[PDB]
């Protein structure tokens, strides 16, 4: 049975998790055309990039919510809930808004079949049309070229970073997925690029679309009390340091400075200090030190290693699960430069790695039914002094999560 506009929203995620699958955008920008979905508000940004999306988008977020706008995000993946996916105001709606929501897309779309996610996507724009908002914030599901974000024409469009989160395959380089994210970018419109060691194939789409390229240390940049944000001969000075990576933050900063937006130094600031997600290095309790992080490659697992040494003698204690399709070699080669102890689990389902798959990466690592015995027996263990991270996936730490019904 196809669900209605009065079902639980538990058989709307079952129905789109079924949807059976094909490439371009075709089909869901024509769906989109129908339901007068292009425009969920005057200003849209377009977040892109390996690591750093989600981040870069709450700080957009906090800072616009500060400077007295309506705002929507739109982010992906979930921890707990599908409705984190949609915030208006900062807050989440109610399941019954996202099961009306996603049966107007169900009828509106005819026999024009759509991904899990383009259905997602359009269901956002929906709520988001809806909602009579200034500024909307789209992050990128995968790559972004092709990714039902891009069906919408943004006012500035960014990329985050570019990293590899897989494993190594013929023709899969920064080039390779620089370009596929460069895609976002748009011809006569800011095109901010937050990655430093930027592959030239940024440039050359840009160039081909005509988009404006403001880039990380060419453009504008930021160092370090607070810390400072530049471009040009002007800057910001003696920032807040928010709860979020730095670059991340400063690529957001320099996505408000090119969308020329009115942003007084009293919203910069107090979005600054409010910005931050569930999950990104989130210290959820102390003596033990236990902080989740949804680290999920090398890339990120370096930034949380150089967060975790300046915090911890104690031992650091690493509760892990992954998918199986994640460059885990090189994710724990990075982590194990700090972790002194392992406490490896598997994640459910025909996606998940099992204990042992990431264990034969490991020495004599331990290993768990699931997740939430491991990181029971890692509390259990953990002195005083030590630092238990919960890590790998957001299986991972929504497991944990859940536990803890956070
Ligand atoms: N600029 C960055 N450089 C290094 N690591 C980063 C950067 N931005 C984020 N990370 C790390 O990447 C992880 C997730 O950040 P997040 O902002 O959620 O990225 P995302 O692109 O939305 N990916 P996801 O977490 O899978 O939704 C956390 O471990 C972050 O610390
Ligand atoms: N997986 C990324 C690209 C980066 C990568 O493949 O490493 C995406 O979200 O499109
Ligand atoms: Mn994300």
């Amino acid at each position: 049975q196809t669900p209605q506009a009065t079902s639980p929203l538990a058989a709307w995620l079952c129905y789109l998790e079924h949807l059976h699958s094909e490439l371009g955008l075709e089909r869901v920008k024509q769906v989109a055309e129908r339901l007068d979905l292009l425009k969920p508000a005057p200003k849209i940004f377009t977040v892109a990039g390996t690591n750093g999306k989600g981040t870069t988008c709450c700080t957009l977020e906090a800072i616009l919510l500060a400077a007295g706008l309506r705002v929507g995000v739109y982010s992906s993946p979930h921890l707990l809930r599908y409705t984190e996916r949609v915030r208006i105001q900062g807050q989440e709606l109610s399941e019954a808004e996202h099961s009306h929501s996603f049966a107007q897309i169900e009828a509106g779309r005819g026999d024009i079949s759509l991904t899990y996610f383009e259905f997602g996507t359009l269901s956002a724009l929906q709520l988001f049309k809806q909602a009579k908002l200034d500024v909307v914030i789209l992050e990128v599901g995968l790559g972004g070229r092709l990714d039902a974000t891009n069906i919408v024409d943004s006012d500035v469009a960014a990329i985050t970073s570019i990293a590899l989160d897989h494993t190594d395959w013929l023709g899969y380089d920064r080039e390779s997925i620089g370009r596929e994210k460069a895609g976002v970018f748009r011809g006569g419109k800011p095109a901010v690029v937050g990655e430093p060691d930027m592959p030239q194939s940024i440039a050359d789409v840009a160039a081909e679309l005509g988009a404006q390229l403001y880039r990380r240390d060419v453009a504008w940049k930021f160092s370090q009390n607070g810390w400072h944000w530049q471009c040009g001969e002007r800057q910001l000075t003696g920032l807040p340091v928010p709860n979020v990576p730095l670059a991340n933050a400063a690529t957001a900063l320099a996505v408000l400075h090119y969308s020329e937006l009115p942003l007084s130094d009293e919203a910069i600031r107090q979005g600054l200090q409010a910005a931050s997600l569930p999950g990104r290095f989130q210290v959820v309790s102390e003596q033990p030190l236990l902080i989740l992080d949804v680290a999920h490659n090398p890339h990120a697992a370096r930034y949380l290693v150089n967060r975790l040494a300046q915090v911890i003698q104690g031992k650091v204690r690493a509760v892990v699960g992954m998918l199986s399709d994640k460059d885990i070699a090189g994710t724990l080669a990075c982590l194990s430069e700090r972790v002194d102890e392992w406490y490896c689990a598997p994640l459910e389902g025909p996606r998940g790695a099992s204990a042992g798959q990431l264990a034969e990466h490991l020495v004599s690592a331990r290993q768990f039914s699931d997740v939430e015995t491991a990181w029971r027996q890692a509390m259990q263990d953990a002195d005083t002094q030590d630092v238990v991270i919960v890590c790998g996936s957001f299986h991972t730490v929504a497991h944990v999560m859940a536990a803890l019904h956070l």
